[PDB]
Protein backbone atom coordinates (compact mmCIF):
# COMPACT_ATOMS: atom_id res chain seq x y z
CA UNK A 1 0.00 0.00 0.00
CA UNK A 2 0.84 3.71 -0.04
CA UNK A 3 0.18 4.71 3.59
CA UNK A 4 3.86 4.58 4.56
CA UNK A 5 5.03 6.52 1.49
CA UNK A 6 2.30 9.15 1.86
CA UNK A 7 3.37 9.61 5.49
CA UNK A 8 6.98 10.20 4.42
CA UNK A 9 5.87 12.72 1.79
CA UNK A 10 3.25 14.59 3.86
CA UNK A 11 5.37 17.70 4.56
CA UNK A 12 7.94 17.35 1.79
CA UNK A 13 9.87 19.57 -0.56
CA UNK A 14 10.91 18.04 -3.87
CA UNK A 15 13.88 18.77 -6.12
CA UNK A 16 14.74 17.51 -9.58
CA UNK A 17 18.32 16.21 -9.74
CA UNK A 18 19.91 15.90 -13.18
CA UNK A 19 23.03 13.74 -13.61
CA UNK A 20 25.32 13.70 -16.63
CA UNK A 21 25.94 9.91 -16.53
CA UNK A 22 24.53 6.72 -15.05
CA UNK A 23 27.77 5.96 -13.20
CA UNK A 24 27.29 8.68 -10.58
CA UNK A 25 23.70 7.59 -9.94
CA UNK A 26 24.84 3.98 -9.54
CA UNK A 27 27.44 5.14 -7.00
CA UNK A 28 24.84 7.24 -5.17
CA UNK A 29 22.35 4.35 -5.07
CA UNK A 30 24.93 2.05 -3.47
CA UNK A 31 26.53 4.44 -0.98
CA UNK A 32 23.51 6.60 -0.13
CA UNK A 33 25.23 9.93 -0.80
CA UNK A 34 24.90 12.89 -3.13
CA UNK A 35 26.86 16.05 -3.88
CA UNK A 36 25.89 19.08 -5.94
CA UNK A 37 27.17 22.51 -6.92
CA UNK A 38 27.27 25.22 -4.22
CA UNK A 39 24.12 27.08 -5.32
CA UNK A 40 22.02 23.92 -5.16
CA UNK A 41 23.83 22.80 -1.99
CA UNK A 42 22.67 25.98 -0.25
CA UNK A 43 19.11 25.41 -1.52
CA UNK A 44 19.02 21.82 -0.24
CA UNK A 45 20.43 22.80 3.16
CA UNK A 46 17.76 25.50 3.53
CA UNK A 47 15.10 22.97 2.51
CA UNK A 48 16.39 20.37 4.98
CA UNK A 49 15.86 22.78 7.88
CA UNK A 50 12.42 23.96 6.68
CA UNK A 51 10.61 20.73 5.73
CA UNK A 52 9.82 17.40 7.36
CA UNK A 53 11.27 15.60 4.32
CA UNK A 54 13.38 16.72 1.36
CA UNK A 55 13.02 14.46 -1.68
CA UNK A 56 15.51 14.28 -4.56
CA UNK A 57 14.10 12.88 -7.82
CA UNK A 58 16.89 11.71 -10.11
CA UNK A 59 17.05 11.82 -13.91
CA UNK A 60 20.10 11.02 -16.03
CA UNK A 61 20.36 13.45 -18.93
CA UNK A 62 19.18 12.05 -22.30
CA UNK A 63 17.84 8.88 -20.64
CA UNK A 64 14.15 9.72 -21.02
CA UNK A 65 13.49 8.37 -17.52
CA UNK A 66 13.72 9.05 -13.83
CA UNK A 67 16.02 6.57 -12.08
CA UNK A 68 14.50 6.83 -8.60
CA UNK A 69 14.06 9.13 -5.61
CA UNK A 70 15.63 9.55 -2.18
CA UNK A 71 15.20 11.53 1.04
CA UNK A 72 17.87 13.70 2.62
CA UNK A 73 18.94 12.35 6.01
CA UNK A 74 21.42 15.15 6.75
CA UNK A 75 22.56 18.55 5.64
CA UNK A 76 25.72 18.60 3.55
CA UNK A 77 28.95 17.98 5.43
CA UNK A 78 32.61 18.44 4.53
CA UNK A 79 35.74 16.55 5.50
CA UNK A 80 34.17 13.09 5.59
CA UNK A 81 35.11 9.96 3.69
CA UNK A 82 35.80 11.21 0.14
CA UNK A 83 33.38 10.08 -2.56
CA UNK A 84 35.09 9.22 -5.86
CA UNK A 85 32.57 10.61 -8.30
CA UNK A 86 33.37 10.55 -11.99
CA UNK A 87 34.12 14.25 -12.22
CA UNK A 88 32.97 16.06 -15.39
CA UNK A 89 35.47 17.79 -17.64
CA UNK A 90 36.90 20.85 -15.91
CA UNK A 91 35.40 20.02 -12.49
CA UNK A 92 37.48 19.30 -9.39
CA UNK A 93 36.50 17.53 -6.19
CA UNK A 94 36.45 20.79 -4.21
CA UNK A 95 33.87 22.37 -6.53
CA UNK A 96 31.24 19.82 -5.46
CA UNK A 97 31.33 20.97 -1.83
CA UNK A 98 29.66 18.91 0.87
CA UNK A 99 28.19 15.41 0.86
CA UNK A 100 24.52 14.82 1.64
CA UNK A 101 23.56 11.52 3.21
CA UNK A 102 20.43 10.18 1.52
CA UNK A 103 18.06 7.26 2.04
CA UNK A 104 16.66 5.88 -1.19
CA UNK A 105 12.89 5.38 -1.29
CA UNK A 106 12.77 3.89 -4.78
CA UNK A 107 15.67 2.82 -6.99
CA UNK A 108 13.52 1.67 -9.92
CA UNK A 109 13.00 3.61 -13.13
CA UNK A 110 9.98 5.63 -14.24
CA UNK A 111 9.87 6.55 -17.94
CA UNK A 112 8.80 10.06 -18.88
CA UNK A 113 5.91 8.47 -20.81
CA UNK A 114 4.28 7.76 -17.43
CA UNK A 115 4.57 11.33 -16.08
CA UNK A 116 3.33 13.17 -19.20
CA UNK A 117 0.13 14.25 -17.40
CA UNK A 118 1.95 16.07 -14.58
CA UNK A 119 3.03 19.72 -14.74
CA UNK A 120 5.08 21.68 -12.21
CA UNK A 121 3.43 25.03 -11.35
CA UNK A 122 6.72 26.30 -9.91
CA UNK A 123 8.39 25.83 -13.33
CA UNK A 124 5.93 27.75 -15.51
CA UNK A 125 3.48 24.81 -15.60
CA UNK A 126 5.86 22.81 -17.78
CA UNK A 127 5.86 19.00 -17.70
CA UNK A 128 7.55 17.79 -14.53
CA UNK A 129 10.33 16.07 -16.50
CA UNK A 130 11.51 19.54 -17.60
CA UNK A 131 13.90 21.43 -15.34
CA UNK A 132 17.48 22.38 -14.57
CA UNK A 133 19.46 20.47 -11.96
CA UNK A 134 18.02 21.53 -8.61
CA UNK A 135 14.64 22.73 -9.89
CA UNK A 136 12.09 22.63 -7.07
CA UNK A 137 8.82 20.79 -7.68
CA UNK A 138 5.58 21.91 -6.04
CA UNK A 139 4.23 19.66 -3.29
CA UNK A 140 1.20 18.14 -5.03
CA UNK A 141 3.06 17.60 -8.31
CA UNK A 142 6.04 16.04 -6.54
CA UNK A 143 3.80 13.79 -4.44
CA UNK A 144 1.94 12.45 -7.48
CA UNK A 145 5.23 11.91 -9.34
CA UNK A 146 6.67 9.85 -6.48
CA UNK A 147 3.46 7.80 -6.28
CA UNK A 148 3.91 6.81 -9.95
CA UNK A 149 7.11 4.87 -9.28
CA UNK A 150 6.74 1.08 -8.97
CA UNK A 151 7.25 -0.56 -5.57
CA UNK A 152 10.88 -1.41 -4.78
CA UNK A 153 11.27 -4.70 -2.92
CA UNK A 154 14.86 -3.83 -1.95
CA UNK A 155 13.64 -0.82 0.08
CA UNK A 156 12.42 -0.94 3.68
CA UNK A 157 10.95 2.37 4.84
CA UNK A 158 11.41 1.43 8.52
CA UNK A 159 14.64 3.40 8.95
CA UNK A 160 13.34 6.55 7.23
CA UNK A 161 10.11 6.54 9.24
CA UNK A 162 12.10 6.14 12.46
CA UNK A 163 14.46 9.05 11.73
CA UNK A 164 11.50 11.38 11.08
Amino acid sequence: GTSKLKYVLQDARFFLIKSNNHENVSLAKAKGVWSTLPVNEKKLNLAFRSARSVILIFSVRESGKFQGFARLSSESHHGGSPIHWVLPAGMSAKMLGGVFKIDWICRRELPFTKSAHLTNPWNEHKPVKIGRDGQEIELECGTQLCLLFPPDESIDLYQVIHKM
